[PDB]
């Protein structure tokens, strides 16, 4: 066979959670075909048709500044450290799809959020009412899928091919961040009553989707110098599409409003104690291991407290 191996220091730290992939491009398909090989097998995929997928889906991802390639490939590395650090919870077919699900979870993303599209009357929110750019990221990935020599699953009988895609399906449009809250909701009540049950494929769903918010959110987990520098990249769009909003004569809301620039680290306290800590306590408490993301969730926490304080500069 040709194993895919990787420099002494990214074979060691690739396994760690707040694992970076680092700036140079050209790399990030070979780690995420390393990835594929430990978290599945080298046997899952043909190598040919695989790196065609990869390259195909690298080309249908825009330059924009944060829900770019290297977003794709960085929730996929945080699913493959999830994957690893659970492996007996996890079935052959969903090892398959949820790396392909996290490579695929952005395709084509303008950096628009799905709000936007509906004051803007964009084509898409006719298309799908809800979830509005998901659908089109799950229909991107079928897209792709369809093209000559781009089967990757093309070994799986159609009962097994149709169970993949709806695993890939299920997981992009959970990451439609709105859907979150109701999700982890009845994933608590489910904990603390203790009916959460792995062999219920509704609640399997609701595990994965779980999986998906926390990768699809997982710069909170990195060291301070990755989570500081990937804000000003969320920011990036995030005033861009304020700067649009204003052009449609609509009042943006605040983390959209470049002029509210000085309220950052306020608004990141916000998103942390409402969306993050409350997102990795309860996937801690289901998967256990995955305790790594919620303690540098809280150690980035604490960082912003610190710049609101005046003993830190962003
Ligand atoms: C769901 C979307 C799509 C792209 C990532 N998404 C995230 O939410 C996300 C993913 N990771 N991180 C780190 C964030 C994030 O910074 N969120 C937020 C959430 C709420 N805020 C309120 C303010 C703010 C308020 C007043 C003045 C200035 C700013 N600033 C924020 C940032
Ligand atoms: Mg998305
Ligand atoms: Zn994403």
């Amino acid at each position: 066979l040709m194993q895919f191996t990787l420099p002494v220091r990214l074979c060691k730290e690739i396994e760690l959670f707040h694992f970076d992939i680092g700036p140079f491009e050209n790399m990030w398909p070979g780690i995420f075909v390393y990835m594929v090989h430990r978290s599945c097998g080298t046997s899952c995929f043909e190598l040919e048709k695989l790196c065609r997928f990869i390259m195909s889906v690298k080309k249908n991802y825009r330059r924009v500044p944060y829900h770019n390639w290297k977003h794709a490939v960085t929730v996929a590395h945080c699913m493959y450290a999830i994957l690893q650090n659970n492996h007996t919870l996890f079935t052959d077919l969903e090892r398959k799809g949820l790396l392909i699900a996290c490579l695929c979870h952005d395709l084509d993303h303008r950096g628009f959020s799905n709000s936007y599209l509906q004051k803007f009357d964009h084509p898409l929110a006719a298309l799908y009412s809800t979830s509005t750019m998901e659908q089109h990221h799950f229909s991107q990935t079928v897209s792709i899928l369809q093209l000559e020599g781009h089967n990757i699953f093309s070994t799986l009988s159609s009962s097994e091919y149709e169970q993949v895609l709806e695993i890939i399906r299920k997981a992009i449009i959970a990451t439609d961040l709105a859907l979150y809250f109701g999700n982890r909701k009845q994933l608590e009540e489910m904990y603390q009553t203790g009916s959460l049950n792995l062999n219920n494929q509704s609640h399997r769903d609701r595990v994965i989707g779980l999986m998906m918010t926390a990768c699809d959110l997982c710069s909170v987990t990195k060291l301070w110098p990755v989570t500081k520098l990937t804000a000003n990249d969320i920011y990036a769009e995030f005033w861009a599409e304020g700067d649009e909003m204003k052009k449609l004569g609509i009042q943006p809301i605040p983390m959209m409003d470049r002029d509210k620039k000085d309220e950052v680290p306020q608004g990141q306290l916000g998103f942390y104690n409402a969306v993050a800590i409350p997102c990795y306590t309860t996937l801690t408490q289901i998967l256990p291991p995955t305790e790594p993301l919620l303690k540098a969730c809280r150690d980035n926490l604490s960082q912003w407290e610190k710049v609101i304080r005046g003993e830190e500069t962003a």
